[PDB]
């Protein structure tokens, strides 16, 4: 019943970030009725962690990729490319106001948006935790069939 | 028929790097008998992409990754280029052959097994993934390394 | 007069990081009696800077680094923030006290001695640089590390 | 006439075998064609590979000493973001009142402001108006006499 979101991020790498940033994002996602697979939580060797994370990406319904930073985290980027090729739902989160881009259309490297529509890709692009609950944005719509 | 290799790199972004670093790498790959898809040339991303061409560039690079036989991924830098990494993840998800290239001697990893983020090797064997990891341009020709063996 | 620490970080660029990550660090520094200059709030860089403002922001942060007594440099990230590093270099050249913060467990270096690019430690002593290298917000108040000894001694 | 000013050539290019070999020498040549004494730190201070623990402090102080003693920095600020070691060096250069020249032939933007293509602090030691003259976007452009490096050499 619950849609499953793989929450890809670099926030597990920093003690303070793991503790303070991830839980509010998880709460906002769960308040939408989503089942959240957060990889740092679900983990707790290197090869087993990689295949574990690979299996989760294969089996999610959508990825919600935290793409903060200059540049976005390379592991998130790989997990995002996996998700595009496997036709998962794609949602992007960036509340970083810096622009690190190769083009005028997008605020980031244009490949991050190759799995998103030409028009209305911004409906999938979240710029604040406050925005996740929005019924006018693609996450809510995708959960309600629209 | 030549096996198709998509050469993913961030080298088309710098004029000097485009001109000096990519052609030698393209050559060593064509010397194995490979057909090389180099996306900055192939799909003409030569400058800061205009708003009305960014989508076409993106969909063109994506289609080459679907249609190649393997990715040769230049993973220099701290960290590896994000577009390269999207393209590499596509490759892994689509079961393409995977070849990694890094002649950068800096060590940036989240784990002590691999010299980079463990997720970059997810598409490579647990044992002998080093055979797929090239550390120098002259190493591409090596007859004991996975690219030559991949052409059998 | 309180000792002045310039809190250099990339955390002001992210809405959530600004709101949740900086205040706890600010408080850990103030608990030692430090006057904390946090440049995003001080010099009002709260979004993508308008062109007519970018130079004034740069001179204000540059002045603040000149007028501080030491820098507390958040050097999380791969690689560390470039603005933080310009500011750190200024701090080194100006013989400010230097303290580095990184609670990111990834190691990202060009040498086997230091966990980061060795230039970041060029203003730190040859032996005992780890006393200037904090790896947790909790560790900041260590009555045994270089920041506490700097305030007191 | 033109003076034999010392440029410290800060770059990430010595980290990559192929970049050390093909990318730096043409930049060194372009600078030397202007009559400059080039201090390229990878070659000058022997940073060849992943430095040994017992060698890393000397590399650091040697790069640092060279930035203290140069007349100007030529900073290759390619990449997203620019290299952190180059940036520390550019920080020291700004604070020591050294001459500042920026090289970026990377067409991507990684910036926090609309005025500059990079973090606005990279330009803090550059003038408010006319900073473009200190900003080089091609190896060919380095020897132009209408740009700030040429003029810095002639003008006292
Ligand atoms: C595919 O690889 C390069 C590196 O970002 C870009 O052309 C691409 F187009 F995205
Ligand atoms: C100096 O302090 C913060 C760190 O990015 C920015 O304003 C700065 F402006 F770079
Ligand atoms: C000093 O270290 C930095 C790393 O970027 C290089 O520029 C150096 F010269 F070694
Ligand atoms: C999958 O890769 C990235 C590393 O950033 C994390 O999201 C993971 F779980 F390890």
């Amino acid at each position: 019943k619950r849609k499953i979101i793989y929450l890809a991020s670099p926030y597990g790498f920093s003690q303070q970030q793991k503790t303070l940033l991830l839980p509010p994002i998880v709460r906002a996602l769960e308040a939408l009725g989503i089942e959240v697979w957060e990889p740092f939580a679900r983990n707790n060797w290197a090869y087993r962690v990689a295949q574990a994370d690979l299996q989760d990406v294969k089996n999610c319904d959508g990825i919600f990729a935290v793409v903060n930073g200059t540049p976005p985290d390379e592991g998130v980027m790989v997990e995002l490319g996996m998700a595009i090729a496997l036709n998962k739902a794609i949602f992007l989160f960036r509340d970083d106001f810096r622009r690190c881009s190769d083009n005028e259309r997008y605020p980031l490297n244009l490949m991050l948006f190759a799995g998103l529509p030409e028009i209305g890709w911004e409906n999938y692009y979240y710029t604040s935790v406050d925005e996740i609950q929005s019924h006018d944005k693609a996450l809510y719509k995708w959960l309600t069939g629209m």
